[PDB]
This record gives structure tokens, C-alpha cells and sequence, in this order.
């Protein structure tokens, strides 16, 4: 078998085993708490339905309204600040889903916007990420020469990994302050955001109508998401991007 | 200014103007409908509170229960199938958020799982994506030679773009059938899924306890998500990936020439 064919199959076997292992661990950690919570909420639902004289249909009618009012609870999510925050979540592929296009026209424009947007954003983050690495490589060379000079890959991975921890922790500190979350919750939010996972379980600019009433904080969250993604982008550019071109290099060598 | 510095600044200016333009269009398309819906829902809330003799506190107590029961409504989301589906959404960066770790330990393991997972998944999709492109390049060369032979970039972009359309169309055909959505809704779901955006407004395997009762459909969904991402991955590898290494090539050209 060819080196590319061995590498590709190894990666497929790795990913599928990583999924089985993950599924096994996530089962062990979340199965029983979910079954416990489901039973606890069902009892809490039966108590409230009895307390306010509510039937099966009566509860269901109130259920639809509460669920439909959830995206409105955070406030106006579609003015300039709301649409700019949403535009970020699309092109950066975070996509929290806190605000999603409710109209057919909005859904169409969103698809075309992403089609051209995501490549533009990826290229931009890899270009800016490279310039940051080139600056760090120069600064470290000047530091080595200054103190009393060659910058290695290992030195770059070290600065890179610490740069990532620094941005998650700086973010965590500020989001635990403004969103009134624990440092762990704000750290988990920052991790899920900057890895473009964006579950939407934690979303910034949702409390106390921040998108409309807090301009300073909306400006910070926009700056952090974009700068933070460049730090993660620069780390992938250094560690991960080299292995992607490797498959084409071996075919070029053939 | 250096070519790299001009290119990087141009891209920053491009992205920020693309954001302003996007924000302007999304405002024009969604602002008024949202106000109309908020008003309509604000009236309904008041109507039902009056019908069933509910106070401000009484509604708020029922509000917490309805919101907390939302992830449970779909059924069991954390057994083997549900955890495997969740594991996909993490490492592929789709992250619908239909199911999210409710425990502190689950949140910790998820972070470590993503840290090593996302690079492994990205590398895997670019490696498998390249093999698909190499196979297409060989098949098209054999077809040109067979019918009556060089495979150009333009020929590859054409096959690539059509490979994206057909995958979304095959998907929309299936998800509109099983998840009882319109072709447009299922197509929009497939687009948002395969671009790793994953808003979570549309999530497959939630209706009629599909994760537990429908193993045949679950098997298809996992295979479609994974194969579909390889098709999108192969297209990015062909068109977009050639521009990312460009910034390093110009810096390599600076040191070599001087
Ligand atoms: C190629 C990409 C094309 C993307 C086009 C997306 C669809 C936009 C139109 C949605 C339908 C609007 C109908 C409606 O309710 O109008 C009444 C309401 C009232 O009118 C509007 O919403 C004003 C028209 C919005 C036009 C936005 C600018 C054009 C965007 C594409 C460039
Ligand atoms: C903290 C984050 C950003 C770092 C995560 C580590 C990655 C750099 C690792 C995780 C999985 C690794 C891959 C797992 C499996 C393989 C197959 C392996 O293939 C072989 O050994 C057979 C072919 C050959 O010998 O070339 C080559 C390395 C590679 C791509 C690995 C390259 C490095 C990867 C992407
Ligand atoms: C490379 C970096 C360091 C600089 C990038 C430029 C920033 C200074 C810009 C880019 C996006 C801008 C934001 C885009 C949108 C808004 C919303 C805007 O709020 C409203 O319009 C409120 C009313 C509404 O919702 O319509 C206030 C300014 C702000 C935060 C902007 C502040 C300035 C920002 C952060
Ligand atoms: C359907 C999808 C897969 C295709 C999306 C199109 C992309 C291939 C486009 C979208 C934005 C484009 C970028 C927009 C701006 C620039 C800056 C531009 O810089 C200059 O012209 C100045 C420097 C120089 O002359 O080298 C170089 C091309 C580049 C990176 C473009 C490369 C091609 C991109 C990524
Ligand atoms: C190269 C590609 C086309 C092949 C990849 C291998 C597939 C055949 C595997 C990979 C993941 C597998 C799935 C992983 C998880 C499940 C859930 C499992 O369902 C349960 O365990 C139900 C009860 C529970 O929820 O725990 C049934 C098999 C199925 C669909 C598996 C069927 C076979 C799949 C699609
Ligand atoms: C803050 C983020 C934006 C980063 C943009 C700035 C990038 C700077 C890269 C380093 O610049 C050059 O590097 C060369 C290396 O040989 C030096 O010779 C040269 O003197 C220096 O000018
Ligand atoms: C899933 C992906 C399928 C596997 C990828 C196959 C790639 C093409 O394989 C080789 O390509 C070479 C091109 O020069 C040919 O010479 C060779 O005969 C062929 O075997
Ligand atoms: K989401
Ligand atoms: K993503
Ligand atoms: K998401
Ligand atoms: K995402």
C-alpha cells in the first residue's frame, strides 16, 4: 500500500475509534444525570399542573408560547448589533443558534453569505495568523540576541499553546464578570466559542438587553471573538496545517 | 509594504466590510418580522395567563420547567447513539447544542475531547478529501483517454461544485422525508450542517425517538454527515486551501531571493 493510502486509512480508523471511545465516556458521564433530571422535572411539572389547575392541553398551549418567546427573552436580536453578531457566527462557523433566520429570504441570503463568507474568513484568519507567528518568531529572535539566537519549532509550539491558554483565561475573567457566570462556565464558553463548536448553551450579549443598551461590552465581545480566533487560527497554522498538505506532497513525490 | 502585509490588510478590510454589508442585509430581512412576531407572542402570553388564572410569578415558575424539559422532549439524548451523535457534533465543530454536557465532568471531558479531536478530524477530512480528488482526477483521465487526456483545474472545480450540489440534494431528499420538513428546510439544514455552522434550529434524529427506535435512519445520518463533510472538505482542499499556504510562500521567496 502507498504511504497516502496507509495514512488516510489510519486516520479513518483513528477517528472512528475516537468516536466509539467518546460515545462510551459521554454515556458514562451523562446517561444517569439525564434520566435523574428527566424524572425530577416530570415530578416538578406534575406539581405545577396541579397547583394552578392545568390540564394536558392547557399545559401544551402554554408550552408553545414559552418556547417561542425564548429567542425574544434576550431582547431585539435582529437590529444592527444583533445582525452583526449573527454575521460573525455565520462566517466564523460558530453558529450558536441563539438567533437564526426566521424568514425564507433570510435563510437564502444566509446560505449565499456563508458560501463566500467562510472561505474569505478562513483565508483571512490563516493570513493574519501567519503574520502573528512571523512577528513572534522575530520578537523571540531579537530577545535571544538581546539577552545574550535561532527560533525552533518547539519554542513556537510552547508560545502558541500558552497564547491560547492566555486568551481563554483573559476571556473567562471578563465574561465571568459581565455575564455573571462562574470562571469555569465562562472558560467553557470561551473554549466552545474559539473552537467554532458554538453549542449555544452559553452566549454573550443576551443578559439585560446588552446588544441595545451596552455598546462598550458589545465592542469587547466582537474584538475578543475575532482576536481569539486568530490566536487559535495561528496555533492550527503552526501545528495542524502542515499535516493537511502532506497527503498532496507524497503524491507530488510519486 | 510587503506583498504579505498588503494581502493580510486587504483581507481584514474585506472581512469587516463583508460583516457590515451582511449586518445591513440581515437587518432589512429580519428586523420587522421579529418585531411583528414578538408583539404577536406578547399578546398570546397575556391571553393564556388570563385563561388559566396565572400571575407574573406563576408563569415564571412554569417558564423554567418548559425550558428545562426542551432537551428531554426529543427523548434520551445521552445513551450510545445519542453520545455518538454528540461526539460527531464536537470533533466536526458542528455543535448543534440540542444536547450539551449538563455535568461539570462532562464539560471538562468535552474540552479535552475537542482539543485532540478537532485536529484529528480536520486532518482526516483533508487526507480523505485529497484521495477522493486523486480518484476523480484518475477516473476523468481514464474517461478522456477511453472516449477518445490531461485533467485541468477548471474540470476539477466543475466536478467539485456539482459534487456539493448533488450531496445537499440527496440529503434534502432524505431529511425532508424522515424529518417531515420542506425540501428547502432540509436543504438549509444540510447546508448549515456540512459548513459546520450548526445553528441547531434544525436537528435530525429528534422526532419520534429516532435515536432509540430507528437504527437504520441513525446509521444513514452519521454516514451522510461524515461523507458530506468529506465532499465539502475536498472542495475546500481544491479551491480555498491553495491561498492559505500563499502567505508562507511569499515569506519563503523573500529569504531565498535575498
Ligand atoms: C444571489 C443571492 C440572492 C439572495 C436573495 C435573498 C432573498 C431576499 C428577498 C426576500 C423576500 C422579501 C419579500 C418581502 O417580504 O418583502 C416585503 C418587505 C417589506 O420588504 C423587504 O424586506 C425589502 C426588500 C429586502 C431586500 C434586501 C436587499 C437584497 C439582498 C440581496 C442582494
Ligand atoms: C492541541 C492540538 C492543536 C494538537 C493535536 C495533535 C495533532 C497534531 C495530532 C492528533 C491526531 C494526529 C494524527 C493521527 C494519525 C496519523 C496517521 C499517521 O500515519 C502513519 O503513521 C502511516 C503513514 C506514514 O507512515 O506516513 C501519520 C500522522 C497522523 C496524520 C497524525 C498527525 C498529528 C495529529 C493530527
Ligand atoms: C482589528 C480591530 C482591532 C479593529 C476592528 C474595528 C472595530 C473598532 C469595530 C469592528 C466592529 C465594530 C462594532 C460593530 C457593531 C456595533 C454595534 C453598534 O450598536 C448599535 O448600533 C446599537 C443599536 C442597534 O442594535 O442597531 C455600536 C458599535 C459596535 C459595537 C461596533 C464598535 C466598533 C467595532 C468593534
Ligand atoms: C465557493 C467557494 C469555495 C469559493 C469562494 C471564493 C474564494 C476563493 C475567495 C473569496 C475571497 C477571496 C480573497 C479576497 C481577497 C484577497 C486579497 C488579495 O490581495 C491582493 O490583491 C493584494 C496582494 C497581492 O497582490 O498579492 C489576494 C486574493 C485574496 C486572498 C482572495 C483569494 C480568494 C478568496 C478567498
Ligand atoms: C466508510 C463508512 C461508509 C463506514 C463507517 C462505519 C459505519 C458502518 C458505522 C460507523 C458509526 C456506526 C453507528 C454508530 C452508532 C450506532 C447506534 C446504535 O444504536 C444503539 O446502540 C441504540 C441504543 C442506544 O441509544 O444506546 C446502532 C448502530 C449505529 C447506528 C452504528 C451503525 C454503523 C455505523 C454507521
Ligand atoms: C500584531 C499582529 C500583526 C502582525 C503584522 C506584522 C508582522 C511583522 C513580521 C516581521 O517583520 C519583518 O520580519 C523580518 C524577518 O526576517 C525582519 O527582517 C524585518 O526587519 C521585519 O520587519
Ligand atoms: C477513497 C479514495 C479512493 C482511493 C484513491 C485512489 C487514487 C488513485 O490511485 C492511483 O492513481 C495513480 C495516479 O497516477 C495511478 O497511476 C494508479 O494506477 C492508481 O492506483
Ligand atoms: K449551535
Ligand atoms: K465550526
Ligand atoms: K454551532
Ligand atoms: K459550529
Amino acid at each position: 500500500m502507498k504511504r497516502q493510502n496507509v495514512r488516510t486509512l489510519a486516520l479513518i480508523v483513528c477517528t472512528f475509534t475516537y468516536l466509539l471511545v467518546g460515545a462510551a465516556v459521554f454515556d458514562a458521564l451523562e446517561s444517569e444525570p439525564e434520566l435523574i433530571e428527566r424524572q425530577r422535572l416530570e415530578l416538578r411539572q406534575q406539581e405545577l399542573r396541579a397547583r394552578y389547575n392545568l390540564s394536558q392541553g392547557g399545559y401544551e398551549e402554554l408550552e408553545r408560547v414559552v418556547l417561542r418567546l425564548k429567542p425574544h427573552k434576550a431582547g431585539v436580536q435582529w437590529r444592527f448589533a444583533g445582525s452583526f453578531y449573527f454575521a460573525i457566527t455565520v462566517i466564523t462557523t460558530i453558529g450558536y443558534g441563539h438567533a437564526a433566520p426566521s424568514t425564507d429570504g433570510g435563510k437564502v441570503f444566509c446560505m449565499f453569505y456563508a458560501l463566500l463568507g467562510i472561505p474569505l474568513t478562513l483565508v483571512m484568519f490563516q493570513s493574519l495568523g501567519e503574520r502573528i507567528n512571523t512577528l513572534v518568531r522575530y520578537l523571540l529572535h531579537r530577545a535571544k540576541k538581546g539577552l545574550g539566537a535561532d527560533v525552533s519549532m518547539a519554542n513556537m509550539v510552547l508560545i502558541g499553546f500558552f497564547s491560547c491558554i492566555s486568551t481563554l483565561c483573559i476571556g473567562a475573567a471578563a465574561f465571568s464578570h459581565y455575564e455573571h457566570w462562574t470562571f469555569f462556565q465562562a472558560y467553557y464558553y470561551c473554549f466552545i466559542t474559539l473552537t467554532t463548536i458554538g453549542f449555544g448553551d452559553y452566549v454573550a450579549l443576551q443578559k439585560d438587553q446588552a446588544l441595545q443598551t451596552q455598546p462598550q461590552y458589545v465592542a469587547f465581545s466582537f474584538v475578543y471573538i475575532l482576536t481569539g480566533l486568530t490566536v487559535i487560527g495561528a496555533f492550527l497554522n503552526l501545528v495542524v496545517l502542515r499535516f493537511m498538505t502532506m497527503n498532496a506532497e507524497d503524491e507530488k513525490r510519486d
